[PDB]
């Protein structure tokens, strides 16, 4: 059984044309399934996980802080920002820039994420903290999301995020207050039913962040409830050779499906 899965992962990748990264963390019986697991890959807007729990974390000491008013400029837009646009010249609470990120993978709730933690190496501190030394966020948006092979920045492994990302959604990383919001923040995602809600069954409950960048990368990261079953955590990191590939969505559902087929 567990045979067959790589010998399938590895024919999925070998189709792709690019390299697949998967972690799947079954609660269940505490097993995991692991392709590339430990090579890096560029996160791009999966990041933003990590930047919304940070701002939880520092919540976790100041009440104010999730209803703090964000004043959105014409200087803070970037390249992608559907919901920031709407708000210029007003504000937004840091709860609703969080929400906007990982519900929309805004880029302007990213980087005021970003920078009311205290920068790229304040989120990296914080997963350090949390013990996953392999999460590098290097940049802010929209340059985080190049993506271009050999490069560290911004990167981490699907291992590390599959496991640090069970910390966050159904560990003791956060309290249980902003445990439960992260949880509702990722349940309530609009961007990722092309990618591992694709190869789900249509009952299954998820919670998930999507990212795409440069050399077609295409990722998705995911807490997931089975019906009638433990949950697990998934991660599956996708990238690809030529610098203006298009994104390959499906390839994240065919792997989700493989390695949660039998459950
Ligand atoms: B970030 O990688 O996530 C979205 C795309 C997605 O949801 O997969 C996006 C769009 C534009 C810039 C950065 C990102
Ligand atoms: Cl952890
Ligand atoms: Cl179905």
């Amino acid at each position: 059984q567990t045979a067959d899965v790589q010998q399938k992962l590895a024919e999925l990748e070998r189709q792709s044309g690019g390299r697949l990264g998967v972690a799947l963390i079954n609660t269940a019986d505490n097993s995991q399934i692991l392709y590339r697991a430990d090579e890096r890959f560029a996160m791009c807007s999966t990041s933003k996980v990590m930047a919304a729990a940070a701002v939880l974390k520092k919540s976790e000491s100041e009440p104010n802080l999730l209803n703090q008013r964000v004043e959105i400029k014409k200087s803070d837009l970037v390249n992608y920002n559907p919901i920031a646009e709407k708000h210029v010249n007003g504000t937004m609470s840091l709860a609703e820039l969080s929400a906007a990120a990982l519900q929309y993978s805004d880029n302007v709730a990213m980087n005021k994420l970003i920078a009311h933690v205290g920068g790229p190496a304040s989120v990296t501190a914080f997963a350090r903290q949390l013990g996953d030394e392999t999460f590098r966020l290097d940049r802010t948006e929209p340059t985080l999301n190049t993506a271009i092979p050999g490069d560290p920045r911004d990167t981490t492994s699907p291992r590390a995020m599959a496991q640090t990302l069970r910390n966050l959604t159904l560990g003791k990383a956060l309290g249980d207050s902003q445990r439960a919001q992260l949880v509702t923040w990722m349940k309530g995602n609009t961007t990722g039913a092309a990618s591992i809600q694709a190869g789900l069954p249509a009952s299954w409950v998820v919670g998930d962040k999507t990212g795409s960048g440069g050399y077609g990368t295409t990722n998705d990261i995911a807490v997931i409830w089975p019906k009638d079953r433990a949950p697990l955590i998934l991660v599956t990191y996708f990238t690809q050779p030529q610098p203006k590939a298009e994104s390959r969505r499906d390839v994240l559902a065919s792997a989700a499906k493989i390695v949660t087929d039998g459950l």
